[PDB]
């Protein structure tokens, strides 16, 4: 397990893993998606990639006669189903036989600028397409590789990250690791049950949050909350701080906000907390993200020091806690023990200081018993 600094990448357009396909070896760039649950690289040359997998150039490519399509909160690819060898490089250097899709269409897919050309999904295998049938690229790993039906990863940002298939690499990180229950085998989903902001809860039915699932997901670039969710949250942060003016079109995402002085405009906004359920009902404990980790920077340009994005994003059906709250974190997918676990992460800090925190346990006993709604 010295699989550490493993992943490339960032907040804005994924973190992607390196791993060689076919025979001989074809050198892709994948992006690690705890979201969804297809191994699929691009077949044909597109808009922005500068590579694709070839499958008449690998002597152990077979093919498994079928097509495949996904459909992802917004974008879509189609592929040819078909099983070859893999390599992980840093890793397992020992070749394993997996599925893989490749696309031959796909529509907002690949967007400008990113570095991959391929994703990984390490959901469950409900959530395969065609079907549960389809053996999960990890699923096969653990079988061939014999390791641990476990997987944890540290995102660094704010460098690239870890994904360490098989284990929990201690030197990722300090301090406890809290675990919380995996609710439904399909997205990695668990109980929300509070979200606090500047340490004001929002008081909302807690069932709210989980409608209809809170789902952990690095395939997910922002932290996506249900709509009235979302609301209280935007009118929570701006109330802490209603002297700056970043326009509700900043909270959309429609734009972005530019700083022409060299100080940071964080100082100015609340921390963001979210509950999770323990393992032990009766506790919980809680994860939280500095507006370092929300009021994400861009590229100066200009006259301007930097321009900033908000990281939250309003959703219909789901509370995705995507990259925005996972880079402060080193989240540990137990697939085995059926949890989720977090831990402070180091490489989450801006200029000597902790950019996230996480602390329990609180009492439970007093508010909700089961906040996902059945
Ligand atoms: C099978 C299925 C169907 C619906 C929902 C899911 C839940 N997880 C979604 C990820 O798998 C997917 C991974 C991905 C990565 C690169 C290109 C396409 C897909 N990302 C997203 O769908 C996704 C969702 C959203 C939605 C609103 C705001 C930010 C944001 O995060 C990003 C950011 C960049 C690219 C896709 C993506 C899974």
């Amino acid at each position: 397990l010295a699989m550490v600094d493993n992943l490339q990448g960032d907040s804005g357009r994924g973190y992607y893993l390196e791993m060689l396909i076919g025979t001989p070896p074809q050198k892709l760039q994948i992006l690690v998606d705890t979201g969804s649950s297809n191994f699929a690289v691009a077949g044909t040359p597109h808009s922005y990639i500068d590579t694709y997998f070839d499958t008449e150039r690998s002597s152990t490519y077979r093919s498994k006669g079928f097509d495949v399509t996904v459909k992802y909160t917004q974008g879509s690819w189609t592929g040819f189903v078909g099983e070859d060898l893999v390599t992980i490089p840093k890793g397992f250097n020992t070749s394993f036989l997996v599925n893989i899709a490749t696309i031959f269409e796909s529509e907002n897919f690949f967007l400008p600028g990113i570095k991959w050309n391929g994703i990984l999904g390490l959901a469950y295998a409900t959530l395969a397409k065609p079907s549960s049938s389809l053996e999960t690229f990890f699923d096969s790993l653990v079988t061939q590789a014999n390791i641990p039906n476990v997987f944890s990863m540290q995102m660094c940002g704010a460098n690239g990250g870890s994904l360490v298939l098989g284990g929990i690499e201690p030197s990722l990180y300090k301090g406890d690791i809290w675990y919380t229950p995996i609710k439904e085998e399909w997205y990695y989903q668990i109980e929300i049950l509070k979200l606090e902001i500047g340490g004001q809860s929002l008081n909302l039915d807690c069932r709210e949050y989980n409608a209809d699932k809170a789902i952990v997901d690095s395939g997910t670039t922002l932290l996506r909350l249900p709509q009235k969710v979302f609301d209280a949250v935007v009118e929570a942060v701006a109330r802490a701080s209603l002297i700056p003016e970043f326009s509700d079109g900043f909270w959309t995402g429609s734009q972005l906000a530019c700083w022409t002085n060299s100080e940071t405009p964080w100082s100015y906004f609340p921390k963001i907390s979210i509950y999770l359920r323990d393992e032990n009902s009766s506790r919980s404990f809680r994860i939280t993200i500095l507006p370092q980790l929300y009021i994400q920077p861009m590229m100066g340009a200009g006259l301007n020091y930097e321009c900033y994005r908000f990281g939250i994003s309003p959703s219909t059906n789901a509370l995705v806690i995507g990259a925005t709250v996972m880079e402060g974190f080193y989240v540990i997918f137990d697939r085995a023990q059926k949890r989720v676990g977090f831990a402070a992460s180091p490489c989450a800090e801006i200029a000597g200081a902790a950019v996230s925190e996480i602390s329990g346990p609180f009492s439970t006993e007093d508010v909700a018993s089961n906040c996902v709604p059945a």
